[PDB]
C-alpha cells in the first residue's frame, strides 16, 4: 500500500462511508482495521443502492459520503450519473474481467447467492423453492425494489426458476402480482430489528446476510437455504464519490477492500471475496456456510448490458404492476 497514499488520508482523518453498516458481510471488521493499521477514523449512513448515486449527485463537494456500495447492476448508472472517479486498486488483474469496467470505477469485492431466511415458530412446512411460496399463506419479506440491488436480483433469482433469464423479467412481475394479489407481499426489505422481533416470516435475502442475520438473532429461530429451482449470484462493487471530501482515504479504504485481509474479512461475513483464488481463508468458515447441493440452480447473469437495462426497468414496472394490485 502507497506510502503517500496513507499520508494523504490520514492529513484527510477520516472516510465517510453509505451503505456499508457494520451488520452486511463483516465491514465492521474492515472498518475497524483502517482504524486499528492506519488511523483511519470514520462513519456511515446506510441506505440502498439508487440512493447512494442520488446523494453523491444532491450532494457534489459538500459530500456527506465519500465511498459507497452498490449492487452489480448499479456501476454502470453511478458512471453516467457522473458520481464516480476511478482507482482500479494494486489488485486490478486479479480481479476477473466479468467482475470490472475498464477505467477502474467499478469493481466486485464480493458475490453472494439469493436465499429465503424463513422463521421456524411461524413457517412448519418450510418452502425450498420459489414454487413453494406460491402456495403458503404466509408473509414474503421481498426487499424494495424500487432501489434495492438485493431485491432486484431477488426478482431475477424468481425469474431464473420460472425459466427466464436477465432479458426478460415479464415471468417474475406475474409471479409477484400474484402474491401481491394473495396479500402476502411486504415490500420492505429483511433486518436484524424485523427478525428479532419475529416479524419477518420469509423473507428475501443474500446468503450471506441470511447467514449473518441467523448468528444475531438466533440459529434455532431462522433457516437459511437456497430455493432449490433457481437463483442468483451476483455481488457489489464499491463506488468513490467523485465529489469526495475524503477521495484518498475513500481509496485506501477500497484498496484495503480487495487486499488479502479486507477479502478475509468479507469471506468470515459469510461472503465469496472476489480474489478467493489468491488468498488463503482460515479452515473454519466453510463448517458455518450453506449445504453446497443448494446451489444446484444458482446461475450468474451472462448478459451484463441486458441486466444492466432490465434492472433499470425494474422500479416502475414493479409500482405498476406489482404495488398497485396489493389486497
Ligand atoms: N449494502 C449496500 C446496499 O445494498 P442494497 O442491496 O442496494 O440495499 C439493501 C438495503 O439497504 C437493505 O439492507
Amino acid at each position: 500500500i502507497d506510502e503517500n497514499l496513507i499520508k494523504a488520508a490520514q492529513a484527510e482523518g477520516r472516510v465517510n462511508s453509505l451503505a456499508m453498516p457494520d451488520t452486511w458481510a463483516n465491514w465492521k471488521d474492515t472498518w475497524a482495521d483502517l482504524k486499528n493499521l492506519y488511523d483511519i477514523e470514520h462513519s456511515d449512513t446506510d441506505m440502498s443502492s439508487a440512493q447512494e448515486i442520488a446523494k453523491f449527485k444532491t450532494e457534489k463537494k459538500n459530500a456527506s459520503g465519500d465511498i459507497g456500495d452498490v449492487g452489480a447492476s448499479f456501476g454502470e448508472i453511478a458512471v453516467k450519473q457522473g458520481v464516480a472517479q476511478p482507482f482500479k486498486t494494486s489488485y486490478w488483474d486479479q480481479i476477473p474481467t466479468w467482475a470490472k469496467d475498464k477505467d477502474g470505477n467499478w469493481l466486485l469485492a464480493y458475490t453472494g447467492t439469493i436465499a429465503f431466511i424463513v422463521n421456524k415458530d411461524v413457517v412448519k412446512d418450510i418452502p425450498k423453492t420459489w414454487q413453494d411460496l406460491l402456495k403458503g399463506n404466509y408473509k414474503i419479506t421481498v426487499g424494495d425494489v424500487s432501489v434495492a440491488a438485493q431485491a432486484v436480483s431477488a426478482v431475477l433469482a424468481a425469474n431464473y426458476a420460472l425459466g427466464g433469464d436477465e432479458k426478460d423479467l415479464s415471468p417474475a412481475l406475474a409471479f409477484f402480482n400474484t402474491l401481491a394479489k394473495q396479500g402476502r407481499l411486504v415490500n420492505n426489505d429483511v433486518s436484524i430489528a424485523n427478525l428479532e422481533k419475529g416479524e419477518v416470516e420469509v423473507g428475501l435475502v443474500w446468503d450471506f446476510n441470511g447467514l449473518g442475520y441467523r448468528d444475531k438473532v438466533g440459529k434455532d429461530r431462522y433457516e437459511v437455504l437456497i430455493p432449490a429451482d433457481g437463483s442468483v449470484i451476483s455481488g457489489y462493487t464499491t463506488i468513490i464519490n467523485k465529489y469526495a471530501k475524503h477521495p484518498n482515504a475513500a481509496k485506501l479504504a477500497r484498496e484495503f477492500i480487495l487486499s488479502d485481509k479486507g477479502q478475509i474479512n468479507l469471506a468470515k461475513g459469510y461472503a465469496r471475496p472476489i480474489r478467493i483464488d489468491h488468498i488463503t481463508l482460515p479452515d473454519d468458515i466453510k463448517a458455518k456456510l450453506l449445504p453446497s447441493e443448494q446451489y444446484k440452480n444458482a446461475r450468474a447473469i451472462k448478459d451484463q448490458k441486458a441486466w444492466e437495462k432490465s434492472a433499470k426497468e425494474l422500479p416502475q414496472l414493479w409500482q405498476e404492476k406489482v404495488i398497485v394490485d396489493m389486497k
